[PDB]
């Protein structure tokens, strides 16, 4: 029954330990990347989660890499998100917004002026992103060759994250999750494989972690450390982007830096679901010694794996992804040991209510 006990996460208190991982569903209105009342119903159905982490959300127009993914930089996006957050809070839910810059995982057709996406270095992501075809449905297309960010542009990236954090507060979100994982811009700077810069944002691990820590510091000054969460995937390979040959020592450095700032939480995307060997207990203990706030584990999790790790004090909560897609009352189903609805993966991305808001409760 430890999974169902409250947990203080920053400035709020989650009602339980069963969190909803960020889940890109690509159902926003285009043009504008505007959240919809359908998305509002989708998140309202899952308000029983201790903490809802929204789908990844653009901090700016340049940050767009997925067609149909929402933003939170324009006034109409802010107004739409405010309706979504108010609905979750009315059902005693709590919600954070995941802010991302896709970086090199993007397509030129989605960028301002149709130009090349930006990245720490001009290196192809070697993977695909999702566009929308003539019918409006999601299609996979290889990512465009990115442009190396000039040193002069980096303060603009930090200001885009800061403004999005201020926008998140105006839209009524409880917390912010910086998306520093899964091969996107913040992770691209962290990884030695994707960061070949020779200025103070490349090379050493403190240089590779400089940008993300400047964003954390800007978020602390903008709103407060108890409002800033961060998601990392520092061990393994995600979307053809590995963490370099010194991944364990580089992960512990970044985590220690985040731990000193006393941020809201650390959300770790583990290599299990991505096809990799899981964390050892020795590594989790090294993480716990360097990060004191709540730790959220995600990726190929089960209730038994969550209860064991929480019992050992290695993590404080678990974030489920696909199980929340198909089960709007996942907390009640897990508590009552009930079976879960089958997942309809063909309707994960794009489309409308089908495979989105039409999953039944118990
Ligand atoms: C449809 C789908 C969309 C996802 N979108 C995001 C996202 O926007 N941001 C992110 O950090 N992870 C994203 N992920 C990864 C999940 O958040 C999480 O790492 C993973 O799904 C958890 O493993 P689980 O599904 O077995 O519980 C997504 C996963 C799926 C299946």
């Amino acid at each position: 029954e430890k999974l169902y006990s409250p947990l203080k996460v920053g400035a709020i208190t989650a009602a339980n330990r069963i969190f909803m991982a960020p889940l890109t569903r690509l159902r926003s209105i285009e043009p504008g990347d505007i959240p919809t009342p359908l998305m509002a119903e989708y998140y309202r159905q899952r308000a029983s989660a201790g903490l809802i982490i929204s789908e990844a959300t653009q901090i700016s127009a340049q940050a767009k890499g997925y067609a149909g993914a929402p933003g939170i930089h324009s006034p109409e996006q802010i107004a739409a998100w405010k309706k979504i957050t108010a609905g979750v809070h009315a059902e005693n839910g709590h919600m954070a917004v995941q802010l991302w810059h896709t970086g090199r995982i993007s397509h030129a057709s989605l960028q301002p002026g149709g130009q090349a996406p930006v990245a720490p270095s001009a290196l192809s992501a070697g993977t695909r992103t999702s566009l929308r075809d003539e019918n409006g449905q999601a299609i996979r297309v290889e990512t465009s060759m990115p442009r190396a960010l000039e040193l002069e542009e980096i303060p603009g990236i930090v200001n885009d994250f800061r403004q999005a954090i201020a926008n998140a507060r105006e839209a009524g979100f409880d917390l912010v999750e910086l998306h520093s994982a899964h091969g996107f811009l913040l992770h691209q700077f962290l990884s030695p494989s994707s960061n070949h810069r020779t200025d103070q944002y490349g090379g050493s691990v403190e240089n590779r972690a400089r940008l993300v820590l400047e964003v954390v510091d800007a978020g602390i000054e903008e709103w407060g450390a108890d409002r800033i969460g961060i998601r990392v995937s520092p061990i393994g390979t995600f979307q053809n982007t590995d963490n370099g040959p010194n991944e364990e020592a580089d992960a512990l450095y970044l985590i220690e830096q985040l731990g000193k700032r006393g941020i809201a939480y650390l959300h770790m995307s583990e290599p299990d679901w991505a096809g990799g060997e899981p964390y050892t207990d020795a590594f989790r203990e090294k993480v716990r010694a360097r990060f004191h706030g709540p730790i959220i584990g995600a990726g190929a999790y089960t209730v038994e794996k969550a209860e064991t790790l929480i019992g050992k004090g290695l993590i404080d909560a678990v974030a489920f992804g696909r199980d929340w897609i198909a089960n709007p009352d996942l907390v009640a189903r897990l508590q009552r040991k009930a079976e879960l609805n089958p997942q309809r993966a063909e309707s994960f991305y794009g489309g409308g209510a089908e495979g989105y808001t039409d999953y039944p409760t118990l």
